[PDB]
């Protein structure tokens, strides 16, 4: 069968289609039919081609302290991210940003010298 389009049917001895993403299994393939696949009913999502019964819930509305960098379609998950004066501190598998922290602030004759790889701020001394 083919990755991303199919999966093997054990019981029909034949490739099935997966579903795409926005879409989940309604009706399993079977001698006469291949697979049914269904919309995502709102506020859930599927971001693979699948065999899903049904849709992924989308995480809730991300709040003041977070940016929402990716809106909840049916193909992908609400994300969560800092807003630009914090970084992350402890991430999800997926991306969201469980845990925000302010970014250090430069102090007076120091300035912004880039990032580091956690995404804080790295202060160099002005001339």
């Amino acid at each position: 069968c083919e990755q991303g389009v199919s999966y093997y049917n054990s019981q029909e001895l034949k490739c099935c289609k997966l579903c795409k993403p926005g879409t989940y299994s309604d009706h399993r393939c079977d001698k006469y039919s291949d697979t049914i696949c269904g919309h995502c009913p709102s506020d859930t999502f599927t971001s693979i081609y699948n065999r899903s019964p049904w849709c992924h819930s989308c995480r809730g509305p991300c709040g003041t302290n977070r940016v929402e960098v990716t809106p909840c379609t049916p193909t992908t998950n609400r994300i969560c991210h800092c807003d630009s004066n914090s970084y992350c501190l402890l991430k999800a598998s997926d991306g969201n940003c469980v845990t925000c922290a302010p970014k250090t602030k430069c102090g007076r004759g120091y300035g912004k010298k880039g990032e580091d790889e956690m995404g804080n701020t790295i202060c160099k001394k002005c001339r």
